[PDB]
């Protein structure tokens, strides 16, 4: 198999995306903050287009910090990657903790930003998602250095955490300025929307990044690889099944959305803000994927329309 075509995820997406007007200034400041120790911030602008200046700058700094942790991690063994995670995690959990390293200082800077406006529920859930993320990144490093590909159900549990999508959803309440009450997170209809959206991001990202990951021997943390080995199907079929799974979760989302409970007028208004935020992430991640060069190369703009991934075209650009 020398080429395949990506599923038309944007055709399946009934939502209208937007961008953040504070991108130009806030992205540059966050690029400068990183450098002191633009494409990463574009994802943030697309996924948090409603965020105010200071909240959008916090979001930019946080995603960059994940990109830093992810990139240091992907180049490490299981022992070292776990050590990198514990620096991020200890600096998040413990105000007294700080080993003087660059990563701890970056973490503490972000923590201070988040703690200006984060409520007690946002911070509690966020630390919990920090522990799960670090563990999953550590394990992901362990499995990559061993050659071990997970079975599908084990893989989703792990990918849901090492994607850091629960941390990004975990900023909604910081950006919007409100803690949701615990009963909302326990409602089965709301959990349905949360997981459908979380998984839509994970699955689209994987089919888009598959070609880059496999060129780098990084493709075992990817649903396309898991589908091909667990289902014994070829690459185009794996693509096909990712498109089918995306459209089914999208069906689940638009339908569940129409059925949420009513708590109170102030809680219902915040719930609705949270749901639009999830929709914005799904759509913005699709649009950003063809705007950056990192998944599809120089032709990424044209690939938006052809959806063709070709080895010869790869060989044409590499030469």
């Amino acid at each position: 198999t020398k080429q395949f075509t990506l599923p038309d995820l944007l055709a399946m997406c009934p939502f209208t995306g937007s961008t953040n007007p504070h991108y130009a200034k806030a992205a540059a400041e966050s690029s400068a903050w990183v450098n002191s120790y633009g494409s990463n911030e574009l994802l943030v602008s697309h996924t948090y287009p409603y965020a105010g200046y200071e909240q959008f700058r916090t979001c930019c700094d946080f995603v960059n910090l994940l990109f830093v942790v992810d990139e240091v991690s992907d180049d490490q063994n299981g022992q070292d990657a776990r050590q990198t995670g514990n620096v991020y995690l200890n600096a998040m959990r413990d105000p007294a903790w700080d080993d003087g390293s660059a990563l701890a200082k970056m973490t503490k800077e972000f923590r201070a930003r988040l703690l200006r406006y984060a409520g007690p529920g946002c911070y509690r859930r966020f630390l919990k998602h920090c522990e799960d993320y670090v563990d999953a990144v550590a394990r992901e490093a362990e499995y990559r250095e061993r050659g071990y590909v997970l079975d599908m159900a084990s893989f989703e549990t792990l990918r849901r955490e090492n994607s850091a999508i629960r941390l990004c959803f975990g900023l909604f309440e910081y950006v919007l300025g409100v803690d949701l009450p615990e009963g909302v997170f326990e409602d089965p209809v709301f959990m349905t929307l949360y997981w459908a959206a979380a998984d839509m991001v994970c699955w689209s990202n994987d089919v888009y990044s598959y070609n880059m990951e496999q060129a780098k021997g990084h493709s075992g943390n990817n649903i396309v690889t898991v589908l091909m080995r667990q289902k014994n199907v070829d690459l185009q079929t794996a693509s096909d099944l990712v498109g089918e799974h995306f459209a089914t979760l999208m069906d689940r989302f638009v339908t569940a959305k129409g059925g949420l409970p009513s708590w109170s007028p102030s809680v219902d208004a915040a719930v609705s803000d949270y749901v639009r935020a999830m929709e914005y992430w799904v759509t913005g991640n699709l649009e950003w994927s063809f705007e950056t060069q990192r998944y599809f190369g120089v032709m990424h703009a044209e690939i938006k329309y052809t959806r063709l991934i070709s080895l010869r075209e790869r060989e044409e650009e590499e030469l």
